[PDB]
């Protein structure tokens, strides 16, 4: 065959009669002994790295080549495994999230179809079944993981659409009034994608007023609903954010889920960061009302470490996926009652996420899971204490999970030299300190933003950021 | 007092090194273990689920990789010929490891400095490859199902100017055509993007499964004169059951004769522009608005794998980048996240980038010949079985075919051929799919192994001998 040719170098593919399993076992293992050499020792890079062409080659690249390649790409990335990197919701990934990885890579089975992942079809429902369970939404709930938290809001708002409207299959260009939904103006910026994708435009995401401390105004949401369809527009969806992107805050989810259900409108919970508090007992009441939502979106990709991908959208009803998603087609549902997942979600043809999800919830456990967010809030409590001890400093308001906004207002500077001095301090801490803050445009200024997720983080890392700062403020 | 796992992260400083060593090397050692044994497994597997409160053992997390590997489908078995599935190359798996490792982010430069600069560069040189010119380039999407609908977003986009208002108030229903044969994908796209299912207007396909140009033609018009609105046409390159490819040229040809958006999904198909002896096979690519492509497929990528391009990749800001600040950086590059249907990525480029390099372009036409010459082997012993029947001509390493006995009535058509297939598996650990085809039960052929050989062709045949009585 062209394995044994000289146009396919001769590992190429493994053998599935282990013909060449010793050539194989060799360049596997320089990757290993590279990769692993490279986070045991991920410290000595920075959190940032300091800074083609590309031909795709006729002839096969040497493996000294390729892991040249592969040291360049390692050199070149972003390190969040570097105590310093505390600035984004992307946290180092859990051991076993790189070996599920791994797995999943070898067997490669796909999503799609029952008959093209048998075991991980299953894991994967049953899973997310149990997931569910934790959420509160009750024994018809199920859900489908995603390629990311993006889709995952997409789905769900498609689902939302569909339910409203009736427009699996004649679509939705033939309504006279708008359909919009509402959001706190926080809320993440893939509503508005969604909304674009789905035919509603941008502009179908109606800004819902947040307070000083970023949650979203109930009051307000009330009003602008009433102002919506005063406007002859017609509301089918809100949702409520479990964890803003920029200041980490969570929405009155009872209260919105109350107005949605007031109103008949599909109550969707954006959790993708926040969602994880399900694994704390002593913070998931900091959740309560999420047990009524119609869907519920979940990023084990942020605060549960499993490297991306990792998502999912929840259903409290799992049906209404056959009901208002699913296009049409002959049922092929397996004898034990599982479905074709590729049926009903955004995708088709996905990777098996559930391995490295499956493998990294075993690995760390509730308990685990539980100690590591004490963790982040208490490393947040330290952020917070050192900000409020420093009157040049400003908080963007109360915390609500481990993430602390915070930036520079001096009055030795006016207003509008505010940005050049916090983004001055951020390139300040990074250069000098190894120190990752990152620094969102938020409230039309720049503040800077600190995730705490790293659990290799400590308190002398902190101590050395307030440090740094003060000398930029001339203490 | 709650209890984390020594190994449950890396440490940054070396003070967990050994016991995290031991560990990755032992699922190493169990999934190579598997991999080079691969052929013990058949192509398809033999025959309650608690989020636990304490850490598991490391030997119920190896136990359970076991059960998960036992428990799945097997690629990588020579006698596995059934789906556009294939078995990874090494360096997609390495890739994937590598990539998982470094968890960088596609969805900004910042959180993948180079990732995303390799993406950008190595989509422009593949958009090359199809001739799109220079201007072309896009982004790699998890499936191509996303990639189809990244690409008919931006068709309904530039047509309707939606991206701030939507489609909502429009008065004509907007319409896209595609061939019968063309994939499912599109119909969901057609959903989620708000026109509906039913906006998919299906074209004829000859019996060789080619979308007909004249009932093209047809249906254009049509559209028109029933007050609805063509804005997309969509040739498919390598269809999902057959394997068959549209004719590009001259279906672009009348794309751009009504001023259509011209969309190739190439998923399949696209492959061979890494083949000098068979790419002229996809003529006419090289004027498409936009090609969808799965490297997950016919180049071996660990899944998922694919890419929708655009011959003026500038369009994904003027028609789908939502409204925000501009952050582009100095040397020119775009976060991609603005710019594709998922904002969060895995680096797929990782693994992508690394098996173009190992395999090469010259392996990569070795391969997709051997495909070939293995389909042209199943064609000719069907042709040599006048009980079996052809679906068409073939156009790529696929042939789909059924059983049409004439000592049954061909309502009992559909089970001698269920039948066929699950005696394949079962005996002749030998797997054919079986998708529904023009109203019927056919089998189904997808030569990608490069371990498949003709004595595994040969032993399907004898078994369909043994079945037929022959
Ligand atoms: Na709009
Ligand atoms: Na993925």
């Amino acid at each position: 065959n062209a394995m044994d040719s000289r146009f396919l170098p001769a590992t190429a593919f493994i053998d599935p009669e282990g013909r060449n399993r010793n050539e194989v076992e060799r360049l596997v293992q320089q990757v290993v002994d590279l990769i692993l050499a490279k986070l045991t020792g991920a410290a000595e890079r920075p959190p940032m790295p300091e800074t083609g062409p590309i031909t795709i080659p006729e002839a096969a690249a040497t493996e000294a080549t390729l892991l040249q390649a592969i040291r360049d790409m390692v050199d070149g990335s972003m390190n969040p495994a570097n105590p310093g990197y505390i600035g984004h919701m992307d946290p180092m990934p859990a051991t076993m999230a790189i070996l599920g990885d791994l797995v999943a890579a070898a067997v490669n089975n796909n999503m799609l179809s029952l008959e093209m992942s048998p075991s991980f079809s299953r894991l994967e429902t049953l899973l997310l079944r149990a997931i569910a369970g934790l959420f509160g939404l009750g024994e018809q709930a199920g859900g489908v993981l995603t390629s990311g938290g993006s889709l995952a809001n997409l789905q769900a708002l498609a689902v939302a659409r569909n339910v409203a409207f009736d427009s699996v299959e004649p679509g939705i260009t033939g309504l006279a009034q708008r359909p919009v939904i509402f959001a706190s103006e926080a809320a993440h910026t893939s509503l508005q994608k969604a909304a674009m994708l789905l035919g509603l435009g941008t502009a179908a995401v109606i800004p819902v007023r947040a307070t000083a401390d970023s949650r979203m105004d109930p009051e307000d949401l009330r009003a602008r609903i009433d102002q919506a369809r005063g406007a002859g527009q017609h509301p089918f969806c809100v949702v409520a954010t479990a964890g803003t992107t920029t200041t980490g805050n969570i929405d009155p989810l009872a209260e919105i889920g109350a107005i949605a259900r007031e109103h008949g409108l599909w109550f969707h919970v954006d959790a993708a960061y926040g969602g994880a508090l399900v694994f704390s007992e002593r913070h998931r009441w900091r959740l309560a009302g999420i047990e009524q939502a119609d869907s519920i979106t979940f990023n084990p990709q942020k605060w549960l470490y499993v490297a991306k991908t990792c998502a999912m959208v929840l259903f409290r009803d799992a049906g209404v996926l056959e009901r208002a998603f699913r296009i049409p087609a002959p049922q092929m549902r397996a004898t034990d009652g599982f479905i074709n997942l590729g049926e009903i979600g955004v995708q088709g043809t996905r990777h098996a996420d559930v391995v490295k999800l499956w493998l990294t919830l075993q690995h760390i456990g509730q308990q685990g899971y539980a100690r590591l967010i004490d963790d982040g809030y208490r490393l947040a409590e330290r952020v917070v204490e050192g900000v409020r001890q420093r009157p040049f400093l400003r908080l963007a308001g109360e915390i609500d999970t481990n993430i602390v906004c915070f930036r520079g207002e001096p009055d030795w500077l006016p207003a509008e030299r505010w940005d050049d001095w916090n983004a001055a301090l951020q390139a300040l801490l990074l250069r000098e300190g190894k120190i990752f803050l990152s620094l969102p445009v938020y409230r039309g200024g720049r503040w800077l933003r600190a995730v705490l997720l790293n659990p290799y983080t400590t308190d002398a890392v902190i101590d050395a950021m307030f440090k740094q700062i003060d000398r930029f403020a001339g203490r």
